[PDB]
């Protein structure tokens, strides 16, 4: 049946409702396929080094992970990639976990959205044979309200077409959206989060103020991509 | 100032994160207009009188709202509508609830989303001096996505524009849109819903297997509308 | 691996290169999926009891239909169904070739585009229980250049969602899009058909004047779908 | 009535049945205008100087035209441009056909699609007066799928406007875009293409592997609209 | 070189700069296409019979257009339909004035919008033959913002398209949409009007208060379509 | 009730029924909100020294701004910016007339559309202080076709956002859309212009060959917003 365990790599900012309904939405998916079974889930908060624009400070975004998910039996935090010295290649953090698990072989394979995908264009923000690799000897799971876009994109270039057999698109009937970006505008704006994230998160979110402007302000000076 | 109460009708079937979401949205627009302060909101489940499709007993729904506002500190549920042998127009219910208040006055005003106002044309489904008395007497207060439409089919009519000064549209940047719908069938296919609405929510939900099909047959005859 | 048969039924009114298009898509999708092996495509034209409007003779449909695959190694025309006294159910002709084939069993598909699909949707055109058994114990493989829409109509039905394993939405890039319809009123007007239709097609339809105008006025009443 | 004869310049790299509709609908229209009599279209591949990525040698191009054409009673070939050792402006060719005429005097008309027409606004791709010569001396038929935005595109343009009375938008009802990009992409990828350009053709492409993506690196240089 | 009048049948409640625009831009295109000359335009207000919802009596109707002409040098009110006791076809209308002209003949073409057009299509509004008749002996000017639209609608009909040459769509740059409705709309709520209108139009209006909702409500009882 | 003046900075090239429309539709508004009394309306047309491309000289422009407000009672020119030696930045200009009224306190207000607002995210173009004192100490009424856009924008911008109920956006239903832009161009091609400007304006324009082409390339070099 072949045991998967889902990796999220991602700034999680505010970790959100969305960012926990993507791990249902995957899990429900690949148990659905029959071919599949989802054993565990991970979210990996990016290091400080990845140095991009009103990126607060670690361990506020490991907390508010592990808040997130204290309450789930499947997906858990894991630290490892936040406390690297030097920014971290995703594709060295699938390694990571892979290597661990080989520590009766669960499949890493990396949950994202269309960004992500989207994002393979990006000039050096990838590397060429990262993306192959990754695609290649680790799944690609993406899911998004725009199916469609997602699949041109892979449509669009050979190396994705050619691994597009390891690589998922799930469709999000029933809108998220709820983004970081209007989630930090949103608190420094004093509005509400409430709903959009987990309680323990929004406490932990108001008794800290920690979404001001002055936060938005951090890392005005080229993301860690430039290699 | 003008202390407000937001009354809020509608099946509710499952509510769901989003009709939570509504209240916080309507309060912090209100509040921040500086003319007002919401003082709370009533939840007001439909009688089964009303004899939608789908619609299951209302126990069910007053209950998962309640469960759902356990933990907030403004929204209360009411069941005053949930009883009435006949089902009510919600002309009745408002009054019903300012009537109540008037035993220093905090005017009731009527949150909605879009779909109600627009059902404002069906025809047969309103009393047009309905329709009049409540903009006129009560404010009307509608949250959406769908923020331009909206507004034309307020200047599309003679009476709601007459009255515009009553109704305020409010914007909702963050797209919500779990509506009760797709979380039906979500269920009906052992989906998850989990995280799209309050986990006492789906717990009541899930330990007493509410959505069926068996239930979304319920009514299959002419809702109370036709007088 | 899994030997598979295409077939698809039509009124294969003018058949056009886009008929024949579908099934190089199709068979290049299974084929290189790795879990099937196409073996041979049917093109299956409907009877004239069918009844549709502007629907010429069953004469003429099928001898097109043989020209235009008359240069293929895989596609082959059947006139079993054309020479039936009464219009035949699909999953009649779906069984039909399936029970053939019984005399190392290629599973028979049901080759398909949008329309079709979205077509299980009108009142009283298909019995409920025919979409069961055929997606049931028949694939069904849409090929469209609305793959979304294709999907959304799957997500928005709990028996094609419950089958959804054994459907297939196969995307289109590259515009086809040569209706039947559009053919037949070029050819009424005088316009060209020339690269839209096979050559011995274009030929046989231009000796023979097939569409006129008087032929579209064919069956001006009601077709066999109620029951 | 003005005989006209249609030249279509173009890299036609796997020239397919679009280009080949197009003149078919070229002539229909100027034919169905009263104003016209169309004569003879001319398939004019472009050198190999021009150097654009993934241009194959021009013998191919060529060759492949011809057989695209072998049965077309008024379509032909023309190799003058495949042979000039430098590459020729557009206009220049058009000069050269029109001349070759005047040795009773058929109107040599560019037939094009939009990108062409929407590359004029490209810097220094164009000689501004080469636009104005071309639109004036010699007319310009654009057929599109895009009708409108090639008649803003004209709108917005001075030269353009002034000289539309030489410009024809005609309009492509029923969906080519048979792009020679898909088709090169498929091609490598080892799909189909059968049905999207004619047999011969792709016949000629299949005994000869003829794009591979070695090819596609072909020219990876600045081309030569840079003066 | 041909002389062209345009009559533009319409009812005409307040007359706009829309209408007169239209004529503006439909002679700037015949003239501009070198095979006409716009002699004179011709407003005709439709009867009372006409019996639509809302149409004031035509008095003011002829008199507000006059008002409205009463500078323009080339464009003239007609009555001669305004005072027929029967509501007459705007077939009939348009061999009136061609007949008129006939006592050097310069063809009456019939100006008007997309609406107007589209509106062929709605079932026993129009005599069959009649469309016929006046797309044939007479042309249709079409100047519309919906360009596109417009000219599927002609592809769409075989009448249309087959009499194409006699009907020209002038796209409309620069958005107009004065819809008279609208202005009604506006003066009922005492909005502004102001510069939608030509001043002696509005003038006339505001002293005369013609619009108000009780006029509104005229004719609510079946067009003289419905033969 | 507040008395008010609006206030319309603008390059103000040929004024069009648009820009008198603007004034009418801003009136109504704050008017029609009860909360405010609009007591006049101010153009100010830009200075030459702006240095804007194609900007013919002040001295038409004020002129033809005259001309075009002459017939208003309520809606007069204003000319102290185009006779400044130095371009003015918009808030001194705000500042001029309110100072200027302090000479019963009139608050003034600045009369706008999308494009102006929209611009305040071009780079440079504004001093951030600028448009936060702009919105704070004197309000922003923008009226727009492009409603949602526009309180996006709101939404997108934290300044904005802050002083929000200050700021206006008043819908625009029947479109206008006669931009400058496209008058000049029509100008330039003999078109006509007729009923999108004032008569006065018109004739003024015609009288003078105000705009070619030559004046279309007035001040091929940098704007002054570069500080
Ligand atoms: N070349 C790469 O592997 C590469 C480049 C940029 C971002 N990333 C990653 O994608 C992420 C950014 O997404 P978010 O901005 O939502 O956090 C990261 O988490 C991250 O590690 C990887
Ligand atoms: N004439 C009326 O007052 C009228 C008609 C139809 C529905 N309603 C109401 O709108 C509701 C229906 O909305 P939902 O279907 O989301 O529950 C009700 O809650 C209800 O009472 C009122
Ligand atoms: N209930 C059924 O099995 C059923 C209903 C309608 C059409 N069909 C068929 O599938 C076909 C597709 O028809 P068209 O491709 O001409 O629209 C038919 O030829 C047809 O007979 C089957
Ligand atoms: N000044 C000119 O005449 C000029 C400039 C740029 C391109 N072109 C041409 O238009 C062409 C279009 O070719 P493709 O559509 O295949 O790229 C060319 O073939 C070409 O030579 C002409
Ligand atoms: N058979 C006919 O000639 C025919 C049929 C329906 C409407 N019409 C007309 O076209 C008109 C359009 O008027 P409105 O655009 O203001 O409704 C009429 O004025 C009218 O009389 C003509
Ligand atoms: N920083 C500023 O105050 C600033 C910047 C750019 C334009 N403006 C102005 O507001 C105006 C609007 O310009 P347009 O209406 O021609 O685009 C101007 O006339 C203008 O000077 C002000």
């Amino acid at each position: 049946k072949t045991e998967v365990v889902l990796l999220a790599c991602g700034s999680f900012n505010p970790i959100t409702n969305m960012h926990l309904r993507l791990f249902e939405l995957a899990k429900d998916y690949m148990n659905g396929t029959g071919r599949y079974t989802v054993v565990k889930g991970i979210i990996s908060p990016v290091g400080d080094a990845y140095k991009k624009k009103g990126l607060i400070p670690a361990y506020h975004r490991v907390i508010m992970a592990e808040l997130a998910t204290k309450n789930s039996k499947w997906v858990e935090v894991d630290t490892w990639e936040s406390l690297q010295k030097e920014w971290k290649e995703t594709l060295k953090v699938l390694r990571h976990h892979q290597e661990k698990l080989e520590a009766a072989v669960p499949k890493v394979k990396l949950l994202c959205g269309a960004d992500l995908l989207e994002s393979f264009a990006v000039p050096n923000l990838w590397k060429s044979e990262d993306i192959t690799q990754i695609v290649a000897n680790y799944g690609l799971i993406c899911v998004t309200r725009a199916g469609n876009d997602a699949q041109k994109f892979i449509y669009e270039s050979d190396v994705l077409w050619k691994h597009r057999s390891n690589i998922h698109v799930v469709n999000e009937w029933i809108a998220n959206d709820i983004s970081s970006t209007k989630i930090r505008r949103a608190l420094r704006r004093g509005q509400s989060i409430r709903y959009l994230v987990p309680d323990l998160v929004q406490e932990y979110i108001e008794k800290h103020n920690l979404y001001s402007s002055e936060s938005e302000d951090r890392n005005a000076g080229v993301i860690l991509a430039p290699l």
